[PDB]
């Protein structure tokens, strides 16, 4: 638990950090390409969907797109804020 805390050095510990947000991983992290991820940042670029445990993955520079993305839709356009 969290009780009698007089400093914040325990931090200095390893330390999960996000390589997308830069704010410490709590709970679970997502091991990808040898780094560190939230479960909401290693997401597809265009929808922003969570990519499948079983689904490809395809790779665009930096951030990557989901098949449904990657792949010709019949309907296209922009999309929200
Ligand atoms: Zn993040
Ligand atoms: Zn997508």
């Amino acid at each position: 638990g969290s009780s009698g805390s007089s400093g914040l050095d325990y931090q200095r510990l390893y330390g999960t950090r996000c390589f997308s947000c830069d704010q410490f991983i709590e709970g679970e992290v997502v091991s990808a390409l040898g780094k560190t991820y939230h479960p909401d940042c290693f997401v597809c670029a265009v929808c922003r969907l969570p990519f499948p445990p079983g689904d490809r993955v395809t790779f665009n520079g930096k951030e990557c797109m989901c098949q449904k993305c990657s792949l010709p839709v019949s309907v296209s356009g922009p999309s929200s804020g």
